[PDB]
């Protein structure tokens, strides 16, 4: 049950006038596009912290990559789901690297130790129960990154994925998918909507274990089978998407490399961008 | 659970071409406003009917207006969710002035026999339990319009509203919500997303009880409190929608009248219009 709105005093919005004429703001399958004008993060605060909702951040340090840490955690408590409750769920293979970093009120960080389909395992295979007691929604990212603005409520949905960075504007026949037919992530030349981003997805915990349990499968498939896909779990995140729509797709402002591609105009915001690797 | 779609060969959509550039697609609560061009129906009708989606359509019919049934029955036929499961629901006081309309296959009509807040609590307060049981969504119409062309699964959501076709393009301000404190359908001049048409309103079989048992009771409080909104139950269903927000929007398209206002070179399609009453 959803409570009443409070009143509230905020721009009209005016259906003769679009927020963004320059860019795609809904998918064919109507699912909202999220890029920066579209959104009045004022009213989605509001129906978020209404349900209490909980966002559950899913990262894996594993070898030399506990090093990201320090900073992917720091920049989130600057500007991930900030008011909202946060639940870190760290992935690692050394408890004693993680580094200790000061939360917000309402926001907690796990240390799980584990020791490729790790990633889809893990997420699926070991922490379904957890998730679905703790979190209401679970975003999964890439750890070699920083938060440097607003990342919020806005992306919370069913199912969402994100436009990597250097394919929003490529033809689909340029797309990186898996192309061997004998692969589960196979994806023929003429198929294909978006080029998702494997670094960072996510969605309800429902949704989250179900995409994560059917990649999970279908690598499984494909290693019995004498083959690794292109790009890995990548390959078959964008395979799952493909034949599941996201509710939401989250614009390359959520997942952008400065150095390798700058600060196009179409981007009024960097959000969540790689660090040197 | 939702299956795979299967393979499909559609135009891929180009994040740097807006398939709109003239009117706002996504409202900013990031619910999708539905106009043609938005949507690819072949990609909405496999998902729903992959879910084996019934929809129920809900008119009343009452006095003199038992008149419009024959059209307004014979052109859903024609154009309603064709395809998919619908579940006529038609109220009147007069179940043997009904015109015996030829259905397709898959589709049903009930008479359901009445005798205002009659509509928001015959709709709640009457046939809960049965709409449950039978349907997935409920669509809510009024009987004096005609169907000129596709109304689909593109609408279908948990909650939507549909932009009156006098005011979409006015500043909120001119909207005619209920003005006075006095009466629970109160909207003050600085609030307001749209005005919504009482007309045509709809969402799952939940969401739209909630609505209808919410407007019931606050035209009940109206009633003891000695005051009749402006524009009654479309007062009530503006007041719910801007508290609670509805997940899609549809355009004017989907409740048009020519006589009144002709053809704008904004609506590319008249879906849904106004009968001489
Ligand atoms: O030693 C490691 C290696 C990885 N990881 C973890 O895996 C994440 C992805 O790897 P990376 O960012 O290097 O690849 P990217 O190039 O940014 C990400 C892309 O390429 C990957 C393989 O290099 C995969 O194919 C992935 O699916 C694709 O998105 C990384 O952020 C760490 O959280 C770790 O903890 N320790
Ligand atoms: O004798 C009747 C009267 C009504 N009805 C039923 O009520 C529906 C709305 O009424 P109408 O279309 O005349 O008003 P509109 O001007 O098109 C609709 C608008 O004005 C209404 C009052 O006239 C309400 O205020 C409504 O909320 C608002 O949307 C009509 O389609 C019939 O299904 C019936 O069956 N018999
Ligand atoms: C210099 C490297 C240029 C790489 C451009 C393409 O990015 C790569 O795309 C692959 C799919 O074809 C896969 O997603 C890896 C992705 O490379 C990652 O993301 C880029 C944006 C860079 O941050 C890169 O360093 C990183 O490895
Ligand atoms: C000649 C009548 C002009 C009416 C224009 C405004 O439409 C009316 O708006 C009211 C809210 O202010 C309320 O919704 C009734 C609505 O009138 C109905 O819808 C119009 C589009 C016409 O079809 C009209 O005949 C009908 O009564
Ligand atoms: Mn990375
Ligand atoms: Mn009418």
């Amino acid at each position: 049950f959803m409570v009443s709105l409070p009143r509230m005093v905020y721009p009209q919005p005016k259906v003769l006038t679009p927020c963004r004429k320059d860019v795609l703001v809904v998918t064919p399958w109507l699912a909202p596009i999220v890029w920066e004008g579209t959104f009045n993060i004022d009213i989605l605060n509001e129906q978020f912290r209404l349900q209490n909702t909980t966002i559950g951040l899913t990262v894996f340090a594993i070898k030399k990559y506990v090093a990201f840490l320090k900073l992917f955690l720091e920049t989130a408590e600057k500007h991930f789901m900030v008011g909202h409750r946060v639940h870190y769920y760290v992935f690692t293979d050394q408890p004693a690297a993680v580094p200790r970093v000061t939360l917000g009120t309402g926001r907690q960080l796990s240390v799980l130790e584990v020791r490729s389909m790790r990633r889809m395992e893990m997420i699926s295979d070991f922490c379904e129960r957890r998730f679905l007691s703790e979190v209401d929604y679970l975003v999964c990212v890439d750890v070699d990154m920083e938060f440097r603005d607003h990342v919020g409520v806005e992306i919370l949905t069913p199912l969402f994925g994100t436009l990597h960075p250097s394919f929003y504007g490529s033809s689909r026949e340029a797309f990186t998918y898996e192309r061997r037919p004998q692969s589960q992530a196979y994806i023929p030349k003429d198929e294909g909507d978006f080029y998702y981003m494997g670094g960072f997805f996510g969605g309800s915990v429902q949704e989250v274990q179900r995409l994560t349990r059917a990649c999970h499968q279908a690598m499984m498939v494909d290693q019995a089978n004498g083959i690794e896909a292109v790009w890995h779990d990548e390959s078959h995140l964008n395979k799952y998407l493909l034949r599941h729509k996201p509710t939401k797709v989250l614009s390359p402002e959520y997942l952008w490399d400065q150095q390798l591609l700058g600060w196009p105009a179409v981007l009024r915001k960097l959000r969540f961008t790689a660090v040197p690797k």
